[PDB]
């Protein structure tokens, strides 16, 4: 296996599009809604926990995400990225490379959770959950749905997060506002970033440049402009008029919707994804700190479910693997759904009571 | 004909760099301009029309555009892009590829008219017009350039649309300003992201990845340069001190300039249709919402007819085709102009009127 | 030399990642922290001398820096980019590429001087020193470093400009200083630009997407996380708490530090430079123009410095070129800087003086 430079590339430009998501992206959206005494903490909590799990990840986090291991995790042979080669080669590109654009999609994960709890939460406290649920959490999911773990081997389809980001980022979440907006054009600006850097991660999430990152690429687009527009007219059916923190998380639901899905549905299923998931988000606000759930959660259920619909050939999809009918990979969906909401509030609560015990969670 | 990786990484990224221009580039630097009570609702009518804009354009809107058909309109033979196979490759990169290229070249078109007309506007009559203007004025003038119509086969010039999205959206702009800043680093940073954009509007429109794009991309550092420091004389000479808004006009207005002429052009011609762009654009707004027409409308005219000029071996331009004088090719090039401005016109009046008759154009 | 597509596809876009840096990054780093009335005039100081340097690049910058010449100049034969073909290849790139390029880098480089000083000096003056600075320090220390001149010719380890980018500008904004926060969220966001667009910088001083632009893009990850941490612990144990502008001098640290080292080094080398550069960084700014020198001057110093030492294939760097010891290395690593610092100050000194005798270097 030799890289491809074309590849190489593409995938590196995706990676500094996913670490944009973060870095400004999330932080700027919960900017503008958090109370504005909270904005500063916020904003320094997001950096510096993205900033330690840029490191995890690099000691020891892709090693026990993505090495040869077992069902539930990898191993410790890839310490500091040792024996892995400077031209090794993982797919079509370098292997520094899936290194890069792993750990971003870990980045972003974290952030969805530090952004929308840095309020509540001490400082010391929220560093202390970090490592135990990016450890025991992020890396274990990361490895059962794309390191050749549980979830993959019994053929689950997730193409760039839905179970592995937003599930799970949403479960940490509700964990933790369970335990313990003045700035619009911030919240409009932090989204539009977050948009723009969704598509390193749909694309990206390919591993090349070809007719699948294409495909991930025109379903993104679809599937978000088919959200904004199904959450506006629930706002306007149900509130009278449009508001731009409804078009902004209408938005965010579509990308979430589509994000399991991009990589296997026709564009006709990317407009269903996306008008289901804007008005299953506008449902799930409506019926949970700053809707981390509300929104990622209710979302990354919808489109992880739907994937299981839409990936049928009959339905304009890639079709379903080898000997695989739609009723049962809709069970495989469900199940991997299933695993991802009790792994990930399970190891949420040993977190926060472990930071609780530890320091206390609550900020004095 | 293979799809090259290398022209698929680079599209794709182009592609996203041309949706920044919209979300959130344009309605931010509209932002930064309008009145403060009116800003929220601007950013709504942005990004939903933006929506719409995605969607349209998948739905029915590529397919009319760059279908065969006529001189005028394509066909509706890629309905939601069926008879596109996944594979399908349109030059060197996959066809969906140039089907999201496409697509984001009109979504920045109208996003220029709806936050230009945002504030005067109701909602639900912006979202009419969008869809009569898109539909009867981008569409066919985007065929009749790019998609082998009438101007295209009489050997117009116009790289990245000087036309089919400046003058175009400037026309409907002042049609709209006829029948209908409190944020200055919030304009500039609309700017910067409309210039860091502009670089996937204008290399990418060649294509690929090779020698034009690379020309393009300079020419466009080169106009823009230009275009900043000549609007900026002009306004030390005018009003005896450079100004932010100043400086951010003669970027635009240098971009605007050097859209159609990029791919074209030697840097030298690039030099001179800057700083010609950059003081005509300021002329335009001493001598109109948001001075739409007095940059993209005068600078995009400027451009065109320069196109017609510094194409010219003999300026170090790309060269005329073959049998053509510079002669010629300046007569084709106001032809071209003369078309934009009548067809934009007369469909933006039909647009408005049909909203004014239906909802009512004016706010309540 | 056929140019490779693939790799004109990464360093176009990488090259519109450091103009990103500038136009708004540097910008709105600055105007977070100047006084607010000086906010609109350090901005237009930072557009209108960033379009200054586009255009003294093209006409002669870029043939002085990169003709061949002698150890400290080029030559006057590629004004306005003559005697360039349009096809001409430079390494695996077109020659254009490799000209947007480095320019974008001469353009970071002005921005960190004017950004910071625009608050002190008059608007004609910025202007002259800016001339004479960029033609007589930038221009032959990008020679000696990048252009076959006397710093390459003795094998200086500087990957992405180390010398030529950071301490040449923090040298030439401690000169101007000795002669002549308000919005903390706009430095976050000045701040995650500058992150984002580093990229861009430090894999794309490669020249190529191959596996030198993956391993600077891990180790800019890698040090810029680590500097982030380094800091802020430093900070909570002299301060007693993290602040977010400490945070965010922590990543612009760790990203100096690692500019001249990121293609040299492994990611434990790029960690422990991090770690360094984020404490070194801090003991500069607590014991200069909003720290200009106290971060990119002292973190520039110890990165070119590290450089010499974690290169050796001992510590996981790629390795010292043939015949070279660690001894000899290092001794030409402190040689290089000593020049920069001097070379830099020197001419720094005659562009101010020439500024006050011409115009007056104070703003009336």
């Amino acid at each position: 296996a030799v890289a491809d430079k074309a590849d190489n590339a593409f995938m590196m430009i995706c990676t500094a599009l996913v670490l944009f998501m973060t870095i400004p992206g999330i932080a700027l959206f919960y900017g503008g809604l958090i109370r504005g005494k909270n904005v500063l903490s916020m904003l320094t909590q997001v950096t510096v926990t993205f900033a330690l799990v840029c490191i995890l990840w690099v000691v020891y986090g892709y090693s026990l995400a993505f090495g040869e291991g077992n069902n539930f995790f990898g191993n410790i042979n890839w310490l500091m990225l040792k024996n892995i080669e400077l031209t090794a080669v993982m797919g079509s590109i370098y292997q520094y490379i899936h290194v890069a654009f792993q750990g971003s999609a870990a980045c972003i994960t974290v952030g969805l959770i530090v952004g929308a709890l840095a309020e509540r939460i001490r400082f010391s406290a929220v560093l202390i959950f970090v490592v135990v649920w990016l450890t025991l959490s992020y890396i274990p999911i990361a490895h059962m749905v794309w390191g050749g773990g549980l979830l993959a081997s019994h053929g689950a389809l997730d193409f760039a997060g839905g179970t592995v980001v937003h599930i799970n980022a949403a479960i940490a979440g509700l964990v933790g506002a369970y335990l313990i907006p003045h700035n619009l054009p911030m919240v409009f600006t932090g989204t539009a970033i977050l948009y723009i850097g969704w598509f390193g991660a749909n694309a990206g999430s390919a591993g090349t440049a070809n007719e699948i990152a294409a495909l991930a690429f025109v379903n993104t687009v679809v599937a978000t402009a088919a959200a904004i527009l199904g959450w506006i007219f629930g706002e306007w059916a149900l509130r009278g008029k449009p508001s731009l923190l409804g078009a902004c998380s209408g938005a965010i639901a579509g990308l979430v919707g589509v994000t399991p899905a991009c990589g296997y549905i026709g564009v006709g299923g990317a407009l269903i994804i996306g008008v289901v998931a804007g008005l299953a988000g506008l449902w799930g606000v409506t019926m949970d700190p700053c809707d981390v759930f509300g929104v990622h959660g209710v979302c990354g259920i919808v489109g992880c479910i739907m994937t299981g619909i839409f990936a049928a050939s009959s339905l304009g999809g890639v079709g379903f693997a080898e000997g695989v009918t739609m009723g049962h990979q809709l069970l495989v969906q469900l199940e991997s759904i299933a695993i991802t909401i009790v792994w990930s509030g399970v190891v949420a609560f040993i977190g926060y009571k472990l930071a609780d015990l530890t320091v206390g969670l609550r900020v004095p």
